Order: C-alpha cells, then structure tokens, then sequence
C-alpha cells in the first residue's frame, strides 16, 4: 500500500523466522506478516501483530536482531 502523504513516519516490520510462541515475551506468528512498533525501549523493542485488515491481534516484544524493518 503506497502512501502519498508522509506526515507520520513508521513503516511496517517483518521478520519472525516462522517462530510461533505461546508466551507474551514472544510473538505467536510466522514471518511474512507485517507489524508496527508500539514502544521503543533501549533494551527490547515492542511489536504488535495485526491482521490483514490492520487490526491488532498478537502482542509481544523482541530484539531487532529477530525482526527487520521494511522501509517503503
């Protein structure tokens, strides 16, 4: 989805290595899915797995070493 207006920065993120967890510390989703960061910490990064419609679904936090940003 191309964005004509760029008033708010914050592209989608992808990179779960097809890892499915059950705890909150980890995200229960596979790679290929796009997500956005809810909180940026110096230690760990917060991510939220949203459905194809964009509605939030999964919640958790993981290091950038796991998921990589996907600039437009």
């Amino acid at each position: 989805m191309v964005s004509r207006d760029q008033a708010h920065l914050g592209p989608k993120y992808v990179g779960l290595w097809d890892f499915k967890s059950r705890t909150d510390e980890e995200l229960s989703f596979r790679a290929g899915d796009v997500f956005h960061v809810a909180r940026k910490e110096e230690q760990w990064w917060w991510a939220t797995l949203l459905d194809e419609a964009g509605g939030a679904v999964a919640q958790g936090y993981v290091p950038h070493n796991y998921l990589a940003e996907r600039e437009t």
